[PDB]
């Protein structure tokens, strides 16, 4: 039985952060961003475009009526949750008026959730193989102003489809996690932004990386050779190079170092324009890998590493599903350059604007540039969402 990721859908928020303009304005050197991080633009998103209506709209882009009758399971993957107790997953199952006999809920682990989401996912519908399940990964990674994050912000979410006989990827059995207890990241309930060493969380993402890697090759007969791409999480493509550095040797073939460096190169494209995702940002490079990508076939495999930061991490595989390419998008480069570029004045009050509560926990927002959901207001504490 062949139970794997179907359909992949993405959305972003509509207005972009380009680098050279936060170097600018932060009297860094633009190269900083261009070369250190890897990093060319930032999604920047307004208050009205929140982790529930990326969500929402990522799976707009791929659901049909006929997912909508089958999907019994919605998970949202996220560390950047609108409440504490209502998963947001609730209002996605609203919003793409999937059948009323579904669970919904959500799950939290830093940027590493929606592995274990999907990998539910995949073990539901085996049990269950007429079902399909829907899993999001959707995250606004904010920082602060004249922080060191502040570079590393973005927003997005994928939407994931599961289900038998899937049209993109196989999910394999296979997969190692490990837990370590660190504070490399974090966010306590008193802040908007999160605490980071980010030093020592690279640090940590790479030994994490190298220990389960290690003991996965032991554990299923694996090695690099295996594979036709490695996909890692991408909270900014440096650090992502440097995982991809720290597996890799040069025992491997000569023609396959070459095709898993432009696999890599390949993954990190829409990154570069985007930013960090949390949850959604190993999908996204898979997704990018997918899309731009000039050499993977039917029948390749790839292995990805999720990590989420404080800490659990993740190895998993997938095979490559004939026919892959007709569910993707040849334009989506296109679709991010028609996001509104912003001033740093204007991205600093768009992006740490609050909501301003009156005493009956009434809220009222200007009209932003959002997808096909947006935050309409806050009424008596109530986040009010709907279709524009
Ligand atoms: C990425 C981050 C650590 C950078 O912090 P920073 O103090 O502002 O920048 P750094 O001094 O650490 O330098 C970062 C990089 O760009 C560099 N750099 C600085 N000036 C440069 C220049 N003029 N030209 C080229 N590169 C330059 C570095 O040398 C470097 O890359 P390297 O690690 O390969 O050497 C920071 O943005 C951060 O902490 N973000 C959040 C990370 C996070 O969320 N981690 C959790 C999940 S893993």
């Amino acid at each position: 039985m062949r139970i794997g990721i179907d359909k992949i859908g993405f959305t972003s928020s509509q207005y972009v952060l380009n680098m050279k303009d936060l170097a600018e304005a932060r009297g860094e050197d633009p190269q900083k961003f261009s070369k250190g991080l890897l990093l060319n633009a930032l999604s920047i998103a307004p208050i009205t475009d929140d982790v529930v209506t990326l969500a929402a709209g990522s799976a707009n882009e791929i659901l049909t009526a006929e997912d909508k009758e089958k999907i019994d399971m919605v998970i949202l993957a996220t560390e950047s949750s609108v409440d504490q107790s209502k998963a947001g997953a609730v209002y996605v199952h609203s919003l793409l008026g999937i059948q009323p006999f579904a669970r919904s809920f959500e799950m939290k682990e830093a940027c590493y959730s929606a592995t274990a989401a999907l990998n539910y996912a995949k073990l539901h519908v085996e049990k269950h193989p007429d079902t399909r399940v829907l899993v999001l990964a959707s995250d606004i990674a904010k920082y602060g102003i004249g922080t060191p994050g502040e570079s590393t912000q973005g927003a997005g979410s994928i939407a994931m489809l599961v289900k038998k006989d899937p049209r993109i990827l196989i999910l394999h059995d296979e997969t190692l996690a490990q837990t370590r207890d660190i504070m490399d990241f974090w966010r306590p309930n008193y802040t908007t932004t999160p605490y980071v060493n980010g030093m020592y969380s690279t640090k940590q993402y790479l030994d994490m990386l190298k220990t389960t890697w290690a003991e996965y090759q032991k554990r299923f007969d694996v090695s690099l050779t295996d594979f036709a791409a490695f996909c890692f999480h991408l909270p900014f493509p440096k650090l992502a190079l440097k995982g991809f550095n720290k597996i890799m040797d040069k025992q491997v073939p000569s023609d396959l170092q070459e095709k898993l460096k432009v696999n890599f190169e390949a993954s990190i494209l829409y990154s570069k324009q985007i930013g960090n995702i949390y949850t959604g940002s190993l999908f996204l490079g898979l997704l990018s890998l997918l899309e731009n990508s000039q050499n993977l076939v039917a029948g390749d495999k790839i292995a990805l590493f999720s990590y989420g930061s404080g800490a659990v991490a993740e190895i998993f595989t997938g095979t490559l599903v004939k026919g892959f390419k007709e569910q993707l998008q040849t334009n989506r480069l296109d679709k991010l350059k028609r996001r509104t570029p912003l001033s740093v004045e204007n991205y600093e009050k768009i992006f740490f604007e609050e909501a301003q509560l009156d005493d009956k926990g009434n809220a009222s927002f200007k009209e932003y540039q959002t997808g096909p959901f947006a935050l309409k207001e806050i009424l008596e504490h109530q986040r009010i969402y709907g279709k524009v």
